[PDB]
């Protein structure tokens, strides 16, 4: 593998040099002869597998704090080693855990919000033992992160996996999402993406209101046990009704969204330890709601109804009626969040900050992995600077990983 | 191994077997993906390349291992042996050029791949010859507005000292001028080329849309200037179906998109001069040509005339202005009966083409980064389509700008 890889920005002519890729730990899916960069997805670890993984991370941690080679460093290496030998695992110090989560975010190729990576509140919930305990921690996370509209990024880390038969898991894919109900007639009420999960919740005992925007309950699994339902207190679920600065009729659509974007199905890997339940949250880029949640055909799919209210010619596609509605919807989303003083960032500002962040990373770290396919916003791509930016993709560790949906693996008791 | 690709909207799963056929690299490795990087002979090298191509040619016409296939292999071997190169049959040239289009990972218009007018210009010897051939191409392809896809193929490379080259990156483009006050008149992407034209004798009109002359190099010789006769150059005045003030922007574009700077590789032969042309997807003009900061950069002007609040980025004024520009471009071309496809229609056709390719060919190489339109990405179906990228031959490759190689 080559020592220096250059990427270029095609609108500013800036060239950056990447050395960090040499520290790549995992496979990307690509080979010499095929590229899988647009493919969405291209039992525990033995003692022997864990030893070098742990050392790798510990070395890296003591390297970050400018104590590489120190007594404290060597002592820590030895402590971790004995712990692995005697217990087949080890426990992270609170300092290491914090470093590891911040760096898993820093290494997330697909997150455009990474300029903020070092400002992350880490709630250590490794003492949790029950689903009620998980609910408590989760509620505290939500309230802290929401902060009455002034969102602050955060992660709550439940205990690491042990034997695989005692995982903690948040079954929800996000802490806050709306239900989706399939009708006997084929139509979907609510969010079609969440139909399967809503069916599971209803089966577990949830009494559904059956509306368009029903906040799903939390489904919480502690210590490998069956999961349990909890309704998040409504006063902790900040929501924004969507209106438009020009079109008075826009509020008549009755749209709203939740303020807090919180991913809860990913797995946090630090030094070979797997934290299978690690809900994290930041704040929204407008396009996530205005383009994807609202306009994807398999989601809320409102383009037709908005365009109809805009009295647009909808016969030919070459009128770009879809395109026109899309912009107005995204204008509305940004306008509504800013009006109710809930943090949100537009795709222009976010991508511009990411370019600045990426350049700084190259300067100070010798690189910054990024996934162009995810980093480029799903509307008006080329009018943002990331589009013109060459990016290298590669997986560093600590990292956030995907994991199977828990209903597919859970052994019911 | 067989690879699945999934559409996340429709949930359709195609199975790729075609990728197993490729030998050329893509630039990625197992640990690093370079999917967004713009750019990641001898007798001995030449025959296996020749044999490969001839084999897939006789296979595509169900005459594999036939007498004709055998004699042809013999013919090509003897010819490489005694001349260090070899010449393609007419049939092979056509098959080869259509398949270079078909294999073009980055081209969204490939549903049309087998409708390609191939112009064999291999008898060419001079730049005057080149200009004649190109004018015929332009006139045929333009077809009064009912565009027809074409490629013109000039003599293959020999020793590298005798390349045929179209110095222009496209047959039809607009000049670009560095103003004394630091700004750029016309197309900034062509400032250098324009200067090379001016240095060479071209008297520039110094306007915002001056069709550049052709600069043609034949047989490794100094390039020569030629003006395409204006009556062969179809141009569209851009206007808007609601905004009457839009024509007052004075914007115009040319109807014929013709890439002239690439290299067509067939059976290990290199055709350094092979201008090809299709028709426009609207975004190429409306999004990239008109709205890139490094290009015509009109967003500010347009949003001005739309009286938009331009103080904050979160007003999405850029996005608004963008949609209108692209509406205007489509409306204009359509009003002039000049062929053009919008990004919804085109991407739809591409999904259909992918499905076709998977059925009959076991796959379709594709560059998601290039296939997804540079506006309204996820409201087009290609955004939700997993694409596998790999390099098949025959192929269109990039090559150096000739003013970095040529000695005078
Ligand atoms: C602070 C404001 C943040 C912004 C503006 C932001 C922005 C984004 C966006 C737009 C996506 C694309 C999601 C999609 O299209 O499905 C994303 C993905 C992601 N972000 Fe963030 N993010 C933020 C905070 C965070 C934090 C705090 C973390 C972790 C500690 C994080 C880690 C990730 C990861 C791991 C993904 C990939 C998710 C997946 O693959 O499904 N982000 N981010
Ligand atoms: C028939 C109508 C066609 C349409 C609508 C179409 C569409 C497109 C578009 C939108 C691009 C992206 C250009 C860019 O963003 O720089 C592209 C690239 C390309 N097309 Fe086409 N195309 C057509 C015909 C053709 C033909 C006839 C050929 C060859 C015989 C061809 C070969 C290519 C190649 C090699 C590229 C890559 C260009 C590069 O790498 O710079 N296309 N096509
Ligand atoms: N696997 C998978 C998979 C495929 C498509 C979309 C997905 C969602 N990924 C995260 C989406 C999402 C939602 C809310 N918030 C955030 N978020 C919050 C902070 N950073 C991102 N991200 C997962
Ligand atoms: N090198 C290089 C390089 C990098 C990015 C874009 C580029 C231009 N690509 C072609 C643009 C263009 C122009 C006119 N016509 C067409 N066109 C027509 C049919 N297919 C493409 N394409 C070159
Ligand atoms: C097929 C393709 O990879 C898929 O649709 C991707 C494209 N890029 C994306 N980019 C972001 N940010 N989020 C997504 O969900 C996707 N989906
Ligand atoms: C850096 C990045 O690869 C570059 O900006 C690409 C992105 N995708 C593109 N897609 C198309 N169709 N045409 C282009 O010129 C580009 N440019
Ligand atoms: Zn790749």
């Amino acid at each position: 593998c080559p020592r220096f890889l250059k990427v270029k920005n095609w609108e500013t002519e800036v060239v950056l040099t990447d050395t960090l890729h040499l520290k790549s730990t995992l496979e990307t899916g690509c080979t010499e002869y095929i590229c899988m960069g647009s493919i969405m997805h291209p039992d525990v670890a033995t003692k022997d597998q864990l030893f070098p993984l742990a050392k790798e991370f510990i070395d890296q941690y003591y390297s970050s704090i400018k104590r590489f080679g120190s007594k404290a460093h060597m002592e820590r290496l030895e402590e971790v080693n004995k712990e692995i030998d005697t217990t087949s695992t080890y426990q992270l110090k609170d300092t290491e855990l914090i470093y590891g989560a911040k760096h898993a975010w820093r290494n997330a190729s697909r997150c455009v919000g990474r300029i903020q990576w070092s400002k992350l509140q880490v709630f250590d919930a490794r003492d949790c033992t029950t689903a009620h305990g998980m609910f408590n921690y989760i509620c505290n996370h939500v309230k802290y992160a929401t902060n009455k509209g002034n969102l602050r990024s955060a992660i709550t880390i439940f205990p690491q996996r042990t034997d695989g038969k005692h995982d903690f898991r948040v079954w929800n894919s996000q802490l806050i999402r709306y239900a989706g109900y399939k009708q006997p007639d084929g139509s979907t009420l609510g969010d079609p993406a969440n139909v399967q999960f809503t069916e599971i919740c209803i089966q577990q005992g949830w009494k559904p209101p059956r509306g368009r925007f029903d906040v799903l309950p939390l489904l919480l699994q502690a210590n490998g046990n069956d999961p349990e339902l909890f309704q998040i207190p409504p006063e902790l679920v900040l929501e924004v009704p969507i209106r438009h600065p020009k079109f008075e009729w826009f509020k008549d659509l009755g749209l709203k969204w939740y303020g807090l974007p919180a991913v809860s199905n990913m797995l946090l890997e630090i030094g070979g330890l797997e934290f299978s339940a690690c809900p994290f949250s930041g704040w929204y880029m407008g396009t996530e709601i205005g383009v994807r949640d609202y306009c994807d055909n398999s989601r809320y799919n409102i383009l037709e109804e908005v365009a109809k209210k805009m009295n647009l010619d909808m016969r030919k596609t070459s009128s770009l009626w879809k395109d026109q509605a899309l912009v107005e919807i995204n204008i509305a989303v940004l306008y509504s969040f800013q009006s109710d003083k809930v943090t949100i960032v537009d795709h222009h500002s976010a991508t511009e900050s990411f370019i600045k962040h990426m350049e700084n990373e190259y300067r100070c770290r010798g690189g910054c992995p990024a996934d162009w396919v995810w980093i480029v916003p799903p509307m008006s791509g080329s009018i943002t600077p990331v589009f013109h930016q060459e990016m290298l993709n590669y997986r560093l560790t600590p990292s956030f990983e995907y994991q199977p949906d828990p209903w597919n693996t859970h052994v019911w008791k």
